[PDB]
């Protein structure tokens, strides 16, 4: 299954710890704390609120969001054990949920939330996944309900190179252009779409990680291993230089249901 592909190899326990090592506690999400601020910072909801995190990770997103607003946040990833670890980090506090389960069967009201957010884990579904994703947030959404997207895109897929194709190929991931990502939101109905082709400011997200990878470099042998340290190196420095020359793409949509 999906959900043991992922838990078994790029999200094995392990995995996790090294991908929050960079991006930042509680974060498996590009730019950690520092781009959620941003995302977020035209963004208004209050106590009142509910929102839905698609793929929430260490749960950093939900923490973040229920901080800032007060608002109820119910994240939902299908990994097991990352949900765990979210679960791990969070007491006392009833308006914040972590639950493992399958986005594309899990069932929630119509007209439920007034935030559906995700953050770089929409990629990892099939094109014809993504349509059915998206026409479940349409329902899923209040009439006054936003949708809040970042994820990883791509170039078509005429112009990928041998080593991005392999890339790809190994994640499993489905990578469309920006402007494909847009056309599917539009599809499915919603209303003032918004896309940006934010490749340069997650470049420079990417480079604030990379320098912070190597000016910890000790601290991280200490917790890890040589061999994983040069494995993150060198898909840090890929990143770099694939969105330098938006051979890989990041993302951003909002869109609204009315
Ligand atoms: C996709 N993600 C941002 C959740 C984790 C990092 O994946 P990757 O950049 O190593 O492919």
């Amino acid at each position: 299954s999906d959900k043991t592909f992922l838990e078994n190899n790029q999200y094995t326990d392990e995995g996790v710890k090294v991908y929050e090592f960079i991006f930042g506690e509680n974060y498996i999400s590009s730019g950690g704390l520092e781009a959620t601020k941003k995302i977020l910072s035209d963004i208004e909801l209050n106590e009142n609120s509910k929102v839905l995190d698609i793929g929430s990770g260490l749960g950093g997103g939900c923490m973040y969001i229920n901080e800032k607003y007060g608002a109820h946040t119910h994240g939902i990833d299908i990994c097991s054990n990352i949900v765990n670890m979210a679960n791990e980090r969070v007491s006392g506090n009833n308006k914040i949920i972590f639950e493992a389960n399958d986005i594309l069967t899990k069932e929630f009201p119509e007209n439920n939330f007034d935030l559906i957010y995700s953050r770089d884990a929409i990629l990892a579904l099939s094109l014809e996944n993504k349509n059915k994703l998206f026409q479940k947030c349409y329902k899923w959404l209040k009439p006054t309900g936003t949708l809040l997207i970042t994820d990883y895109c791509a170039t078509e897929k005429e112009n990928w190179d041998d080593e991005f194709k392999e890339y790809v190929k190994q994640r499993k991931y489905t990578l469309i252009t920006v402007e494909e990502y847009a056309d599917i939101l539009t599809a499915c109905n919603f209303k003032n779409v918004v896309s940006k082709d934010l490749s340069d400011y997650w470049n420079q997200l990417l480079e604030v990680e990379h320098k912070y990878l190597h000016e910890n470099k000790e601290e991280f042998l200490k917790l890890f291993s040589e061999k994983k340290f040069i494995s993150l190196d060198d898909g840090w420095s890929r990143k770099i230089k694939d969105s330098k020359r938006k051979m890989q793409r990041w993302g951003y949509f909002k869109a609204t249901k009315n």
